[PDB]
């Protein structure tokens, strides 16, 4: 039964077929549990299995190296060096890397919780039923229970299933809806049915909802639905039924893997080409597995080369540093991706009540009426001061301060205010200022009673604990209060019926005090109070009164208005309906206007200038809220989000009107919109959809389990600190002070890391293209390995990876925040900034090698020899006349690839300073500006000395230490990196930039 709300009680038993009394026949629970299943969520499958980790294992830019370290590991096997301990280190470190980063990206167990798990919660763990096996009530499991079955609910249990209410044992029944809501006061049931067949869940007066707890009271009901076929189960399908695309960066990631891959494979074909003259050689002149040794450690090299080993340590360790500066700026950012695509945020959806507005309700004008004669009929307008709930405040009219006693209509003003009213006040002294005890509405309500004080009662005499509910009070001993006929939407009002205590004070017999929307109420008022007497409400009356509603509304004010009105010759007690919700507005006519209360809801103090500041940012921002859509545009145009004289005839939409329009009206509204009001539940998911229909990153807001696929949805899902604890599970990031604000100060955050990570991410390439034209360099004209694949681990990893981390700390450029939003596939590295990293990456690979070739050729210490016979050294025991100096083991000496690795780190410095800006030179960004950079370097420089000096070091990673005379020569070379990269910066800034 989907429509159980929309039946009578009598029909939902003859559906299932089921006696109130007796219940469900043991044969009728197989056949229903057969056929509907069990009263459950389905179970997660994919927890911490073995599976973990493999799956980082099966990219392809990580199999390489897998599959490197095993012809490095043939390699490391297959030597005539009888050196123990430094065998097994080239596949070892290669593997050990491997392994530690793929652990760190297997990070998705503390940095990753779950959101349909949390939904698991709800579900209790045993409901009581009353089967026709047995005659008293039996409990049995929660997910046993089948629709159909007599359920029965207390104060305290959680609500099992979506259950049709059949009969209130208790006075009055009360649920806490608050997971499905937001809200918190807990929602009055009754068992009369909900004639719209399409009618919402907060209408659904009937119904209780599965994951619902009873507030108060005690009923018997009939199941309507089990499993997913409830509300928070048709909830769970929505997440379910949704897939989650990883953020643009990590596919820009992947799809570097895979062009990466390409090239590596195409230089180990390209070497494998160049050594074709290898064919037209005597067989009878080596060995073909001299040869299979220098293909497969080339291979190995390559590999090592172009691949950045240390670039998934850098993000990780960036990323988290990110997050720890969004927790101080009250952003808690739940996965490590957010915080990178948190800068590409285009579309910030926010609610009103609570994020951009203090929901500091407070009464700030009233008017009643003074004289009406026919077409004459003037009003008497006053203004209240104190935007608190404490009664520290005045009544003024006309600038003034009044006694609000004075005015008969203000009296029955505050008479109703006190009586129609759930709310309350009390003194806090820990805190040291006054607390709001229930809504917020009908509180700012008790707090203008106080103010007002229409029977003046002593107060300076009183202490703080009794000013809170004094006034209130007083008027309570005038009236006693019979019973409260609660809220509802299809009438949009609320009344409370009082009886005059015995005193003789003088009442026509009962009254009805009614205080609803004015809408409603108004058009209900067939008299009007003026001061004591009674006038009929005529046309020119009605005018007045919606006009000045209207100005308080759509005006600069931007006030709740709320109409109050009185019924004088209520109908008896006997003749009213209690338990009929439905003839509440029935009762609630005849009535006699008395005046209207005008309320505000404050925005902010920093959403003003933060709304102006997604404005300039390219943000744009779209209010959700609950008023009425002209009350909407008012506080729009308040804020900032309009102007305070445009037209936005278009850009806003009630939930109603929204609904009106065909599906490509309605995706055509999404990107021009900028307000909603009234919007029904379903409609958070359906913005969404339309608004990533645009490719538009969107930041949606919400703190219901209404919301949670919403924000599942959504890009960046935002709860807030106070919000459900599925709302947060199912959000991206959580708002500890609830505040507009601070959606945006996270997204400045975000997009300055986001430019600063892309500068290293550019700066590892930057040294990776270098060792593939180094070892390419050295590979295809025949010369001695200038560099060895297990320093290169040391170097990427290291010496360029610490220098990298501190360029996370890169000063955030200034006006950033006056440019429009990263786009989502927007190239890492194209066009000229390729051939920037490639000019650096050529030049390096040329000052490598041209390194160990000086030391080869024009040196001090090293040998006098030519560069023709440098590329034949493979023939130093063959070719005996032609090379001849000293021992052949020169040749494979460690000082020349001590040389190509010191000047690559000499130069990486350099690129690192390089790396302080993208266009701007270094005579205008200062090289000592990012301290941690500074450190950085000096901390790279003294590691390459400590594996220089300390003796266990570089006889593994097989070095020898430079004097002062080799190291003047590392600067000519490295320095000129500095002058070549300023060079394109000055091409860029001047024959690019237009
Ligand atoms: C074994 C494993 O967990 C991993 C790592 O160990 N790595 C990275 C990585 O994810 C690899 C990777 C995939 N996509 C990219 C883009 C840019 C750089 C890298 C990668 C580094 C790759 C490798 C093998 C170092
Ligand atoms: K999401
Ligand atoms: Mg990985």
């Amino acid at each position: 039964m989907e429509a159980a709300h929309s039946k009578s009680t009598e029909e939902c038993l003859a559906y299932f077929g089921v006696s109130e009394t007796t219940g469900l026949t043991p044969d009728q629970v197989k056949r229903h549990l057969e056929k509907y299943g069990h009263n459950e969520l389905p179970a997660e499958e994919g927890k911490s299995l073995w599976e973990l980790v493999i799956e980082q294992f099966e990219d392809l830019l990580v199999r390489i190296l897998l599959l490197a370290a095993c012809i490095s590991f043939v390699l490391a096997w297959f030597e005539e060096g009888e050196e123990t301990i430094t065998a097994f280190v080239e596949p070892f470190v290669i593997l050990l890397i491997l392994i530690a980063n793929a652990i760190v990206g297997v990070w998705q167990e503390r940095n990753a919780e779950n959101a349909i798990e949390a939904l698991k919660e709800y579900e209790p763990e045993m409901g009581k039923v009353y089967r026709a096996d047995r005659k008293s009530v039996q409990r049995i499991k929660a997910r046993d229970i089948v629709p159909g079955d007599i359920v029965e609910v207390a104060v305290g249990d959680k609500v099992p299933a979506d259950i049709r209410i059949l009969s209130i044992k208790s006075t009055t029944l009360r649920v806490d809806q608050s997971i499905l809501t937001g809200e918190s006061v807990s929602v009055i049931k009754h068992t009369e049915p909900v004639p719209d067949p399409r009618a919402v869940n907060q209408d659904k007066k009937n119904m209780l909802f599965s994951g619902t707890n009873i507030a108060a009271g005690k009923a018997l009901g009939i199941v309507a639905t089990t499993g997913v076929s409830t509300e928070i189960g048709k909830i769970r399908d929505q997440m379910a039924a949704t897939e989650q695309d990883k953020t643009p960066l990590q596919q820009k990631l992947d799809e570097f893997g895979e062009q990466l891959s390409k090239v590596i494979s195409l230089i180990c074909v390209a070497v494998w080409l160049i050594n074709i003259g290898h064919f037209n050689d005597p067989v009878h002149g080596g060995s073909w597995i001299r040869g299979a040794i220098y293909y497969f450690k080339i291979a190995v090299a390559l590999a090592v080369a172009a691949i950045p080993e240390g670039l998934p340590a850098v993000i990780t360790t960036c990323l988290a540093l990110g997050t720890r500066r969004m927790a101080k700026k009250n952003a808690i950012v739940r996965s490590l991706p957010s915080v990178e695509t948190l800068g590409c945020t285009s579309v910030i959806c926010s609610d009103k009540t609570g994020t951009l507005t203090t929901n500091q309700m407070s009464v700030c004008k009233m008017f009643i009426i003074d004289k009406v004669d026919g077409d004459f009929c003037s009003l008497n307008e006053f203004s209240i001061t104190g935007s608190t709930y404490a009664p520290e405040g005045e009544v003024l009219k006309n600038d003034k301060p009044i006694r609000s006693g004075q005015f008969d209509g203000l009296v029955e003003l505050a008479t109703i205010c006190a009586l129609c009213n759930d709310s309350s006040l009390d003194f806090n002294e820990t805190k040291g200022v006054y607390e709001k005890v229930g809504e917020a509405t009908e509180t700012a309500l008790t707090t203008l009673v106080e103010k007002m004080n229409v029977f003046n009662t002593e107060v300076r005499n009183l202490s703080k604990v009794e000013r809170a509910n004094a006034c209130n009070s007083v008027i309570r001993q005038l009236m006693k209060k019979e019973f409260t006929l609660e809220f509802s939407r299809d009438r949009k009002s609320m009344s409370v019926y009082c009886s005059p205590a015995k005193s003789s004070r003088a009442a026509v017999g009962n009254k009805m005090f009614v205080k609803g929307a004015p809408e409603g109420v108004i058009d209900r008022c067939n008299y009007v109070r003026v001061g004591t007497t009674r006038v009929p409400m005529t046309g020119p009356v009605k005018e007045k009164i919606l006009s000045v509603i209207k100005e308080w509304g759509t005006g600069r004010d931007t006030l709740r208005c709320l109409a109050l009105a009185t019924r004088d010759t209520p109908p008896k007690r006997e003749e009213m309906v209690l338990d009929d919700s439905s003839r509440f507005m029935e009762y609630e006519t005849d009535l006699t206007f008395v005046g209207v209360v005008g309320m505000l809801d404050p925005p902010r103090k920093e959403v003003m200038g933060s709304i102006q500041l997604c404005r300039d940012a390219g943000i744009r921002v779209i209010m959700i809220t609950g008023d009425n859509k002209g009350t909407a545009i008012a506080i729009c145009r308040r804020i900032g989000i309009f102007g305070e004289n445009e037209e936005v005839a278009d850009r806003a939409y009630t939930g109603r009107e929204f609904d009106d329009l065909p599906l490509a009206e309605q995706r055509e509204a999404c990107r021009r919109a900028c307000c909603f009001a009234r919007v029904e539940p379903s409609h958070k998911s359906k913005i969404v959809e339309y608004l990533q229909s645009y490719d538009e990153i969107t930041a949606m807001t919400g703190d219901g389990v209404n919301d949670a696929p919403a924000l599942k949805k959504a890009e960046i899902g935002i709860a807030m600190g106070s919000g459900t604890a599925v709302a947060k599970t199912a959000s991206e990031m959580v708002l500890a002070d609830d505040n507009f604000s601070t959606i945006v100060a996270a997204v400045e955050e975000g997009r300055a890391i986001y430019n600063n990570m892309k500068q290293f991410i550019r700066y590892l390439i930057s040294s990776n293209v270098g060792e593939v034209v180094c070892i390419f360099l050295t590979a295809a004209l025949g010369l001695p390995e200038a560099l060895i694949p297990v320093q290169l681990l040391w170097v990427n990893l290291v010496t360029d990876g610490l220098p990298a981390t501190a360029l996370g700390f890169n000063p955030p450029d200034l006006d950033i925040m006056d440019r429009p939003p990263r786009s989502p596939k927007e190239p890492l590295i194209s066009g000229w900034l390729f051939f920037r990293y490639m000019a650096i990456g050529g030049y390096v690979g040329a000052a490598t090698v041209g390194a160990a070739a000086w030391w080869f050729m024009y040196a001090e210490d090293g040998p006098g020899v030519t560069y023709h016979q440098l590329t034949h050294f493979m023939q130093c025991t063959e070719d005996h006349p032609h090379f001849e100096g000293l021992d052949c083991e020169i040749f494979e000496a460690p000082e020349p690839m001590t040389m190509a690795l010191s000047v690559l780190v000499t130069i990486e410095m350099c690129n690192a300073l390089n790396s302080l800006s993208e266009n701007q030179s270094l005579m205008r960004m200062p090289p000592w500006v990012n301290i941690w950079l500074l450190g950085s370097i000096c901390l790279s420089m003294s590691l390459h000395f400590l594996i220089l000096y300390v003796d266990p070091l570089p006889m593994i990673f097989k070095l020898k230490a430079l004097d002062l005379t080799q190291w003047l020569m590392v600067l000519k070379i490295s320095l000129p990196v500095i002058g070549l990269d300023e060079i394109l910066k000055f091409i860029a800034r001047n024959y690019l930039e237009g």
